[PDB]
């Protein structure tokens, strides 16, 4: 609550990793426990 979130906001491919794979230390959460 108070930020509040979308459905499929942030969900269009976020990363703008393209040529070889993405990894520039800022948004890692790909999938740790769970």
């Amino acid at each position: 609550m108070g930020k509040a979130e979308n459905y499929e906001l942030y969900q269009v491919e976020l990363g703008p990793g393209p040529s070889g794979d993405m990894a520039a230390k800022m948004s890692k959460k790909k999938a740790g426990r769970g």
